């Protein structure tokens, strides 16, 4: 199905979004814009990853994104790594999931050392290393210390239960006693462990990764799959791994694979939109998505004469776990599966941008949230009211932005998929967890 030009349009604003709301003095992207309070590294990795989209599409010459991927690159390289409590970016080749815009160092104290989002900056870390391919001495550069950061990152480190990785580090309290455990949108952690050569886990770390899928599969509105209920953990790591055909053992048994899981996630968020048994107001056939985002305040109100509990950040979903609904939608949800469903994202998104743009399609495209349902006169945490028109987020957040671009990209030319299909490491990690069938194939 062909895109409508509403999907360059967006594609354009999101671009520009990672272009302009990162610092150019030393790439740090903010986490949320424009509020700004401090960079994320999942930021960063999703910034790497819309440069060379922006080049392809005429948005930034190649230099300009050369000039700004080396200065990104080089602040990681030679950012103050250690153990301490302040003053650091980052420890055992691991960086803390926000640092200050200006100086780069762990924000506060309250910030922990993520392996998921130094899995998130490493994907845009092997883009770079796999999309600037030129004989440039700066493209040679930006392979070399995407090749250096990779390979610092010790996976080892943090298996403390056994070959699953856990989420984090604090100087303060030792290791965060979570651990990544599926189904979710950490794949691509696994596999940027098993394709490691230099700190690289065991195939093992796979398997027991896939140990809690059971909990998660089954069916809700129609569709077999693992029910994860945000979106966006059918999104992430299918930004620059494709999915299609590739089967590990799990899949192979199943006899579908992630590609399939992601558009019966999709469906699936749709007609639970249509049933819509919680009756929030639009929810419907063009009108759904829901995921981690922004969302109007922690509170309880009164809604068709029930009490609901509202949220401001929060996971939001619709599945068989981590499903909970206050009636805010982010476009991302939708959006982000373009690739997934394009003959029911297509209108979904042209709904959404007819219905709601006035207010919800603003400056950098699709802002974070929106809840026709909340129309009560309370302080807010962040966004605004519209009169009789609900609530709207304030910010966009880089980590829903990011692949709202990348899917699409992907949509029009699999560009992200193709670049990451070049990287020895990427597939090396897939090797190495059990993944047959479809490009990997020899
Ligand atoms: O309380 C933490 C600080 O949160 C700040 O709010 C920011 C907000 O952070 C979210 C966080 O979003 C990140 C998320 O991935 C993180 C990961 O969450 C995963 C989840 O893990 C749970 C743990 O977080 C939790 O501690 C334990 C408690 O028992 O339960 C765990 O299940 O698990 C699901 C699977 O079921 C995952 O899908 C989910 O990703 O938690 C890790 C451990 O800390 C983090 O390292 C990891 O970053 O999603 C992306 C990565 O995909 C990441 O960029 C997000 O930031 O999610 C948790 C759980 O949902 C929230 O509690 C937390 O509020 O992130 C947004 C966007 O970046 C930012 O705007 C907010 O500012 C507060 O500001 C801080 O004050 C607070 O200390």
């Amino acid at each position: 199905p062909p895109l409508p030009p509403l999907f360059s349009d967006i594609e354009r604003r999101t671009f520009q979004f990672f272009w302009d709301t990162t610092n150019e003095l030393n790439g740090l992207s903010p986490d949320r814009f424009p509020s700004r309070p401090f960079a994320s590294i999942a930021s960063v990795g999703f910034a790497l990853t819309a440069y060379p989209i922006g080049i392809e599409n005429g948005w930034v010459s190649r230099n300009q994104a050369i000039d700004r991927t080396l200065t990104t690159l080089k602040f990681f390289r030679d950012a103050p790594m250690g153990p301490q409590r302040t003053g650091k970016a980052g420890y055992k080749g691991f960086y803390y999931h926000f640092l200050d815009m200006q100086q780069g160092n762990r924000y506060d104290s309250w910030v922990e050392l993520s392996s998921v989002d130094t899995a998130l900056l490493m994907m845009g870390v092997l883009f770079t290393q796999s999309y600037y391919d030129g004989d440039d001495p700066r493209e040679k550069e930006i392979r070399q210390i995407a090749d250096t950061l990779y390979k610092r990152v010790d996976w080892r480190w943090l298996q403390q239960r056994a070959p699953l990785i856990s989420m984090g580090w604090f100087p303060e309290s030792g290791f965060i006693d979570h651990d990544w455990m599926g189904y979710n949108q950490a794949m691509m952690l696994y596999i940027l462990a098993l394709g490691s050569p230099t700190h690289g886990v065991e195939p093992d770390a796979w398997t027991v990764w896939t140990r809690t899928y059971n909990n998660d599969w089954g069916v809700y509105q129609g569709q077999e799959y693992l029910s994860f209920g945000p979106m966006f953990g059918h999104q992430y790591s299918h930004v620059w791994i494709d999915f299609r055909d590739i089967q590990d053992q799990y899949m192979r048994e199943r006899g579908i694979d992630y590609f399939l899981n992601s558009r019966r996630a999709t469906l699936a968020q749709r007609d639970y939109a249509i049933d819509n048994p919680m009756k929030w107001k639009d929810y419907g056939e063009n009108v759904w998505g829901l995921t981690a985002g922004d969302g109007p305040q922690n509170t309880s109100q009164e809604y068709r004469g029930e009490q609901r509990q509202f949220r401001h950040y929060s996971s939001r979903g619709a599945g068989l776990r981590e499903n909970f609904d206050d009636g805010t939608i982010a476009p991302t949800a939708a959006i982000s599966s373009i690739v997934f469903a394009p003959e029911v994202v297509i209108p979904a998104t042209e709904e959404m941008h007819k219905r709601y743009g006035d207010f919800l399609y603003s400056s950098y495209g699709f802002l974070d949230s929106f809840n026709p349902s909340f129309n009560y006169d309370i302080p807010l945490k962040t966004g605004r009211m519209v009169p009789d028109r609900g609530w709207v987020a304030s910010d966009y957040i880089a980590i829903d932005q990011g692949p709202i671009l990348a899917m699409i990209a992907n949509y029009q030319n699999e560009f992200v998929w193709n670049v990451m299909k070049k990287n020895a490491y990427i597939r090396t990690g897939l090797e190495r967890a059990g993944f047959t069938g479809g490009w990997l194939t020899p």
